[PDB]
């Protein structure tokens, strides 16, 4: 029972276990990809990060920026932009897991939730 999904979910869990806690195994894989590594993506400011997508980057499928008004997008990707240069930095450096980080986003997403 071998699937190209499941090889990446768990590539994913050796490889980048905050990063794929955070966004995604098949998300974050695509990151690392259009990054060329986890350890170039590491070196992503959070601006580059924040458009990886075509080259608006792939992180606006994440739900919540999807799932919200314009206007409020483009803050809600800077947030994300920045825990997951946060998240693949500590899958290169440290390997330990933070993912409270997907606390201090679920929270920062509900104050930029001031808006109209």
């Amino acid at each position: 029972a071998g699937g190209l999904e499941d090889y990446i979910d768990k590539a994913m869990d050796d490889v980048a276990p905050n990063l794929k806690a955070l966004v995604g195994a098949k998300l974050g894989a695509r990151l690392i990809s259009l990054a060329g590594g986890l350890k170039e993506l590491a070196m992503l400011p959070s601006s580059t990060i924040q458009v990886l997508g075509a080259e608006h980057g792939v992180i606006y499928q994440y739900p919540a920026i999807n799932r919200s008004p314009w206007w409020q997008r483009g803050k809600i990707a800077r947030a994300l932009a920045g825990k997951l240069a946060i998240a693949a930095r500590v899958d290169y450096f440290s390997g330990e897991y933070i993912a409270e980080e997907l606390k201090k986003e679920l929270e920062a997403r509900i104050k930029e939730i001031k808006e109209k």
